[PDB]
């Protein structure tokens, strides 16, 4: 079924993604405070992309379920950064690094043509990826760098209780959605993409 081969085709990205030496030092407590808010001032511009891409399909009536808006991080991750920051500066100071630009780039070709199968690839990739070790990362800023979990705020879903039930549902929509032959190996192919795009982000962070 397309959760489980969404999971095994990105397996050996995802494990790679594991290893980034910007990640691999961020977790183990190398880096700082400054690092994660570089990583958040970039996400925030991915996630502000990837959310109008969600919101053109989610109005198409493609995935509708799947789409849920209480997912949204962007307008969390500004909040998050105002107090990482300190202020609003940041919004005029941040540019988007290259392997961003290109992220955002093919973010906004979905959100124009519509692209419902493109979409929820890169979907699964940020939500379910956040919804699963989201957990783990915002423990290890607060351990090796004392970040308050107000600024963290990304990493909560707020309106979300029982999140375990929340993901072995958001699996059931995966494996429900109505996708042809040429639709699956488009969505197969995105999701594979996507973690393309996040590990070149990460290699910009650590250059
Ligand atoms: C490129 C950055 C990352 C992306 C895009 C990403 C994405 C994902 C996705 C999509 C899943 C769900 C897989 C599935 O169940 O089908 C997942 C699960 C998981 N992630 Fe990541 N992840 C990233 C980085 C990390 C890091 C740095 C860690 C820390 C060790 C981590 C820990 C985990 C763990 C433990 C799971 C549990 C497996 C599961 O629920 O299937 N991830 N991630």
């Amino acid at each position: 079924g397309l959760a489980v081969e969404l999971k095994q085709s990105t397996a050996q990205a995802h494990e790679k993604a594991e290893h980034s030496t910007f990640m691999s030092d961020l977790l183990k407590g190398r880096l700082g405070v400054a690092e994660f808010t570089r990583l958040q001032e970039q996400a925030w511009l991915f996630y502000t992309a990837l959310e109008q891409a969600v919101d053109a399909v989610r109005a198409s009536g493609f995935a509708e379920s799947l789409l849920d808006p209480a997912l949204n991080r962007a307008e969390v991750l500004a909040r998050d950064l105002d107090k990482l920051n300190g202020s609003s500066e940041w919004r005029s100071r941040i540019t988007a690094s290259p392997a961003v630009i290109d992220y955002v780039n093919r973010l906004e070709e979905i959100r124009d043509n519509v692209d419902g199968p493109a979409l929820v690839a890169h979907h699964y990739v940020r939500y379910l990826g956040a919804l699963s070790g989201g957990q783990v990362i915002a423990r290890m800023m607060q351990r090796h760098y004392g970040v308050d979990p107000e600024a963290l705020g990304f990493y909560h879903f707020e309106g979300i209780a029982k999140l375990k039930v929340y993901k072995d549902e958001y699996r059931e929509k995966l494996n429900n959605l109505e996708l042809s032959d040429e639709q699956r190996e488009h969505l197969l192919k995105e999701a594979t993409d996507a973690f393309v795009f996040n590990h070149q982000v990460f290699a910009d962070l650590g250059k």
